[PDB]
Formats: C-alpha cells, sequence, structure tokens
C-alpha cells in the first residue's frame, strides 16, 4: 500500500509474491521474490526452493543476499559452473544492480537507485513503524519476564530477565503479536509468615510507603538474624520461626488480617516497581505471582497427575520420573512429604491459569538457563498431563552477568539502587568528557544515556554467554557502546536541523539520483535491511542481530559525514541527502526503541 504502490508509479511489475513474504514493508521480501522467481525460470527449481535458500552475506562487499547453490540440491550439477552459468544469463533488469558469481555461491545485488526510490519514502512515510510488519494474525503471546521476589535480593538474573524480556515484549509487538507482558512476582511460601512476623517486630508503616521494596528487605534480613539466636531450647511455639509458619497459616485460612498485612507489602512494592521499571521503558499487563495461582488449578494439577498416572511417592514425597520421556530430566518432585506443594508445582499451576484465563497461542518464560531443567521439566509434565497448549510454552534462557555486584559487601540487591549507581557513574563519566556535554539537564540524561549502556552491553552477544560487567568499558563514549548510540543519535538528529512537516515532504521527493557515491548507496542498502533485522531477530530471540545492526548504521553514517556534506551545496543535493540521514536517524531510533533504550533528543 506503499512500496507496492510505488512501483505502480515507476511501472514497474511486482515479481510473484511467495506464501508469507511481505515486499510491502520489507524490500528485501520483494527483492527476494524478484531472485527466486527469475532464478526458478534459468534453473529447474521452484521459487519455493529458493526464496527459502536465499541468505544474507557476511559482508556487502559481497553483495546483499546470496545462495549457496548446493543448498538447492540439484541432481549431478556442477554448483561452480551453474554459479557462473547463472551470473551470466540472470536478468537484473530493474531489481540488481549485478549478479556475480564466488565458487558454489552465486551473489545478488541490489539496485542502490532501486532502493532509495522506495526505501527512503517508505521510512520517511511509516515513521516508527518502518520495521513494523504483519507476519501473525489474531495471535497472543505471553511473555514472563524480571519476576523478582519481594524482600529478598534483585540479582543479575533478574536484571538480564528484565532486559531480555522488555525487549523481546517490543519485537514480537513490531511483528504483529498481541503481547501480554507479565511479571511473575516470587511473593509466596513461608517466607511471608516470616516476613509478616519480622514487619510487626521491627517493621514501620511509613517506612513501608516511603521504600516498600528496601524496607521489607531490610525488615526481611533482620528477622533472620532473630531465628539463627534462638533455633535451640526456645519454646518451638513463642519462637520467631514458630510465630512465622502461624502467620504464613493463612493460605489454608483466609483474612484474619493475615492477609490485609500482606496483600499491602505486594500492592505497595508493585506501585513502586511501576515507577522503576518506567524507566526502562516497561510497563507490565499484569503483575502475577507465585500466590496468584488458583486454588483450583492447583488441586485439578496435582489431581490430573494421578489421572494420568505420572506420580510415584519416594521418602513420602510425590515425584514424576520423566526419564522415559527425556533422560535428560529427571524424577521431578512435585509434592514433599509434608504435603506440600513445590516451586514447579506453581508453575505447572500458573500456567493452567494463564492458558483459562488468556487461551494464549505462546508463551515465553525469560528465566536464566539456572533454571534450564526446571522449565524443561513443568513443560514435560503439562505435556503428560495432556494439555495440547504446552507445545506452545517456551523458555528463553541466558548466561549470567558477572562481576557485577558491586554491593561491596554483597550482591546487588535492589534494582533501583542499579539505575541509580549507573547514572551516578555516568553523570561524572559525563563531567570527564568535556568535548561531549553541553547540555541543560546533565541528570536526566545521565539516567538515559546509563541505562542505554547496561542494555546495550548486556545485549551485544548471545543470551547463553556469560558477559563480564564493565562500568568502565560499558561507560564510556568509545567502542560500540550505549554511550556511542546515543551521541550518535543525538549527532544525525542534529543534522536534520529542525525537520517541519512540509520539509519532511519534499525529502519524500528528493532526487535520490543524486545520491551516487557509495558512502551512500551503503547507508541505502543498509536501511533497506531494518524490517529483514527483526524479522531475523524474532526467529533467534537474540538481540545482538539488532545490536550489531545499529553499529553498522551508525559507523556508515559517520562515513557519511565526511563526504555528504549538506551546508552550502545546491538545494537539490541538500536535500537529497537530508532525506538519507532522516531516513538513517528514523532507523537508528526505532532499533534503540525496541531494544528498550531512551533515545536522548532533548538536551
Ligand atoms: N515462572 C517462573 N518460574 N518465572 C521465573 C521466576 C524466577 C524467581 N522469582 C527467581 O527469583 O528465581
Amino acid at each position: 500500500a506503499n512500496m507496492i504502490s510505488q512501483l505502480k508509479k515507476l511501472s514497474i511489475a511486482e515479481p510473484a509474491v511467495a506464501k508469507d513474504s511481505h515486499p510491502d514493508v520489507n524490500i528485501v521480501d520483494l527483492m527476494r521474490n524478484y531472485i527466486s522467481q527469475e532464478l526458478s525460470k534459468i534453473s529447474g527449481v521452484d521459487s519455493s526452493l529458493i526464496f527459502p535458500a536465499l541468505e544474507w552475506t557476511n559482508t556487502m562487499e559481497r553483495g546483499d543476499l546470496l545462495i549457496p547453490i548446493p543448498r538447492l540440491r540439484i541432481k549431478g550439477a556442477n554448483p561452480k559452473d551453474l554459479a557462473v552459468q547463472w551470473a551470466e544469463k540472470f536478468p537484473c533488469g530493474d531489481f540488481l544492480e549485478k549478479v556475480e558469481a564466488n565458487g558454489p555461491f552465486i551473489q545478488f545485488f541490489f539496485n542502490p537507485q532501486f532502493l532509495a526510490k522506495l526505501v527512503i519514502p517508505d521510512i520517511l512515510t511509516r515513521k516508527e513503524d518502518y520495521g513494523s510488519c504483519k507476519l501473525v494474525e489474531n495471535k497472543k503471546v505471553i511473555i514472563e519476564f524480571s519476576s523478582p521476589n519481594i524482600a529478598k535480593p534483585f540479582h543479575a538474573g533478574h536484571l538480564r530477565s528484565t532486559i531480555i524480556g522488555g525487549f523481546l515484549a517490543n519485537l514480537y509487538e513490531k511483528l504483529g503479536w498481541e503481547v501480554i507482558r507479565m511479571n511473575y512476582l516470587g511473593d509466596w511460601g513461608k517466607q511471608f509468615g516470616l516476613l509478616a512476623v519480622g514487619f510487626e517486630r521491627y517493621g514501620n508503616e511509613e517506612a513501608l510507603v516511603k521504600d516498600p521494596i528496601h524496607h521489607l528487605f531490610d525488615v526481611y534480613v533482620r528477622i533472620n538474624k532473630d531465628i539463627e539466636e534462638e533455633g535451640d531450647s526456645i519454646p518451638l511455639e513463642q519462637s520467631t520461626n514458630g510465630k512465622a509458619r502461624e502467620y504464613f497459616k493463612r493460605m489454608e485460612d483466609g483474612d484474619e488480617e493475615a492477609l490485609k498485612i500482606w496483600k499491602r507489602f505486594r500492592e505497595f512494592s508493585i506501585e513502586k516497581y511501576i515507577d522503576t521499571y518506567a524507566r526502562l521503558n516497561i510497563k507490565y499487563d499484569v503483575y502475577s505471582g507465585e500466590s496468584q495461582v488458583s486454588k483450583e488449578s492447583m488441586l485439578k494439577a496435582i489431581d490430573l497427575f494421578k489421572e494420568k498416572g505420572l506420580t510415584h511417592e519416594d521418602k513420602g514425597a510425590v515425584l514424576i520420573d520423566l526419564t522415559k520421556f527425556n533422560k535428560k530430566l529427571g524424577k521431578a518432585i512435585v509434592q514433599k512429604s509434608d504435603g506440600t506443594t513445590l516451586y514447579l508445582t506453581r508453575d505447572v499451576g500458573a500456567a493452567m491459569d494463564r492458558y483459562e484465563k488468556y487461551h494464549f497461542d505462546k508463551m515465553i518464560y525469560v528465566i536464566a538457563s539456572q533454571q534450564d531443567l526446571h522449565a524443561a521439566q513443568f513443560f514435560e509434565i503439562l505435556k503428560q498431563m495432556g494439555f495440547e497448549w504446552a507445545k506452545d510454552l517456551q523458555h528463553v534462557n541466558f548466561g549470567m552477568v558477572q562481576g557485577m555486584s558491586t554491593r561491596k559487601g554483597t550482591v546487588v540487591f535492589l534494582d533501583n539502587i542499579l539505575e541509580e549507581t549507573k547514572e551516578k557513574m555516568h553523570e561524572v563519566m559525563k563531567k570527564n568528557e568535556n568535548k561531549y556535554a553541553q547540555i541543560e539537564h546533565p541528570e536526566e540524561v545521565a539516567d538515559l544515556v546509563g541505562i542505554s549502556a547496561v542494555m546495550i552491553q548486556d545485549m551485544q552477544g548471545k543470551r547463553i554467554n556469560n558477559y563480564e560487567f564493565k562500568w568502565e568499558r560499558m561507560l564510556s563514549f568509545e567502542g560500540d557502546t550505549g554511550p556511542y548510540l546515543q551521541y550518535a543519535h543525538s549527532r544525525l538528529r542534529s543534522v536534520e536541523r529542525n525537520a517541519s512537516g512540509i520539509t519532511q515532504e519534499k525529502w519524500i521527493n528528493a532526487d535520490f539520483s543524486l545520491l551516487k557515491e557509495p558512502a551512500a548507496k551503503l547507508l541505502i542498502r543498509l536501511l533497506g535491511q531494518y524490517p529483514d533485522v527483526l524479522r531475523n531477530a524474532i526467529k533467534t530471540h537474540e538481540p545482538t542481530t539488532v545490536v550489531t545492526y545499529l553499529f553498522k548504521l551508525t559507523h556508515q553514517v559517520s562515513s557519511c559525514y565526511d563526504v555528504l556534506w549538506v551546508a552550502g551545496q545546491t538545494e537539490e543535493l541538500a536535500t537529497a541527502r537530508l532525506a538519507l540521514y532522516g531516513a538513517a536517524r528514523q532507523v537508528l531510533y526505532n532499533g534503540m526503541r525496541l531494544l528498550g533504550l531512551t533515545p536522548v533528543e532533548r538536551m
């Protein structure tokens, strides 16, 4: 309705549309349709095989898309030969600049001017929706992430889960899904009765509201030191552990104030978190939890366990031998001796709840790889319980952040304190580089840039890999860091030099043929790839791809600054260049937001 329309104007036939491709919002799909249809004619290979066979190129010097011929699986043919042959009689006509042969590979080069005519206009038009696409129709996904425990440490694990999840949610949306961002709070268990008993003994009602997360934490720490100083010959009823297990007796019974106090720990906590998450551009839809598991599903679950015959007691505890389904798993405990539920069981139940409540098409749990088996288990259990949707569950894991524990006394503890230390460290960091700051709101910018630093550093490599939290390296404006993207966005933004509504309009009509410099052709190539980048990332749930793409973008824009000057040029030239810079800035903006960043715009 925009790129295909442009095609009409330019009077160019649209190649056959492969099923599920989206040439309207992804010029690389358009290009894929053209190549498959035309390469299909030369060879005896149906385009349904070529389309998926087209791959990205390691470097832009090897083309835009290529095909390892052997992957086409053509009987008795010499790939080296075919490549040379096809690259010869292959029709570039209006779409490609050239087609080349490199061993058993054939490489395709898009027409830079063709791209410009469609890509720049499309970016400037759809703006913030540029990378968007509807590769999905009426599909709902639940993405559970961060999920800290109340009164307990919000460690690096939670942080990491928080960052990946926030991004996965944004990604899933720009790709057409309906997203339910859920935060499965750790807010139940004997530990809360203890907490309740502790708030009584050392708690302050005013401190609870001023700072629920910190106060409750400090309260928990204190009530524990009592549990230790006791334990011996102390009436195991007037003891702390006693009143804890007793005060917890509110799961069987109701109100008894036993809940009024707890429901406030939870709600006041959630109210604080909401502001904190806002700094990471995350707004949860549902603040669920282990406590929020329906009594119905919990019982229905324990029930179905036997109805299917998976249970088998041992030492007085109920277990499920997943061995026969996957030796890698094991005899998972679902109910211990004292006839009480476990962490694994609350997850089995919570799933059951979430399904009947949302009837999701897919559910994603962003949990550390430390809990791999945990997930793998209640996934295999939900399966044997019959529930079909179990196949629609997925565990997106990740390695651990190391050396982050800045708290000189222990592990990082409170999320907001993290943001704060980052901001502080980035503030004095900004102070040391007189060349970058002249801003009016240092503090504010510091927070945004600081958070940018944390996010980028965390998403640079694969999720599964352990990475070192390096204050020095991450806050710097040097290498491929968060601050680097921010300052780049800022420079690009300034280059647009106030783009009136009517101005961005003349950009759309600029004479792109004036963008003949190679440095420009490379950026244009690059800009057309954003939609494909997102498409690939949801396929892997790896933000690296995006982060790597955004740095290639800023670096190319950097190369362009040296040659594609705007000031002092004729109007026609300046307009064609600014159109490019603007489209470039738009993509950069989009990509950063997707990752969870807040592009610094107002200095
Ligand atoms: N459904 C889940 N198990 N979500 C993740 C829970 C993580 C847990 N709160 C922890 O701190 O380890």
